[PDB]
């Protein structure tokens, strides 16, 4: 009687959606936990919440790829208090590495606390909008996470990614279009994002929107081509 399955994702499996703790015994925003002992084998999952995690939504929602797999190099912009963060560490695993990259110093805090427990997240408490500035602190990684909220924040994603991003890594970038222009409709946010992104080489491979977890919010993955 398998009780919780393998999901399409490696490193994301069901029970709803739960990853595997890479700290058993701690919750880190209040998550129910399943632990699961047969022998002397014991396995603990934690409960990942598509209504606080957008990345959680977009996997219910059916996302083909999210390129956070056991052993990625993740740089993910907009940590906050670390999340959705918790989750991706739990999926890159101890071979992996999240750089949780957050402005508030406040949210940064709980950033630290998270990553005293976690050696694979670095917490970095710095603007993303200036990317030199931490440049020396970041290796460079497979996958960049995140969360848009401004009409300059998909260049901001862009200026990290030409720092940091490997050429064909991928991205996986949600977008709150009554953030970016409440003026605007959500497709002519989502168009005009896009759009952004392709003039940067960021080259979207698929995109979807995140009802019945959000309003007017999508979630846009693609791969990274500079050019020489
Ligand atoms: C909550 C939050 C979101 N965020 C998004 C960005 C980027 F501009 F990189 F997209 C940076 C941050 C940040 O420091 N905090």
């Amino acid at each position: 009687n398998v009780m919780v399955e393998p999901h399409r994702h490696e490193g994301v499996f069901i029970c709803a959606l739960v990853t595997k703790n890479l700290v058993p015994g701690e919750s880190v925003y209040g998550e129910k936990r399943v632990s699961i002992s047969e022998g002397d084998d014991k396995i603990e999952y934690r409960a990942w919440n598509p209504f606080r995690s957008k990345l959680a939504a977009a996997i219910l929602g059916g996302v083909d790829q999210i390129h956070i797999k056991p052993g990625a190099k993740v740089l993910y912009l907009g940590a906050a208090s670390g999340t959705t963060v918790s989750h991706v560490s739990d999926i890159v695993g101890p071979d992996g590495l999240v750089y949780a990259v957050e402005f508030s110093h406040r949210s940064g805090r709980d950033l630290i606390n998270l990553a005293k427990k976690r050696t694979n997240i670095i917490p970095v408490i710095e603007d993303a909008r200036h990317p030199h500035k931490y440049r020396m602190l970041i290796a460079m990684v497979d996958v960049i996470f995140a969360d848009v909220a401004q009409p300059d924040q998909t260049r901001i994603v862009a200026l990290n990614a030409h720092t940091f991003l490997r050429n064909g890594g991928h991205f996986v970038i949600s977008i709150k279009a009554n953030c970016i222009d409440s003026t605007a409709s959500a497709e002519a946010v989502f168009a005009s994002e896009v759009k952004k992104m392709q003039q940067e080489n960021m080259k979207p491979q698929e995109q979807l929107t995140l009802e019945p977890y959000e309003r007017d919010h999508a979630v846009v993955v693609g791969v990274y081509r500079p050019p020489p």
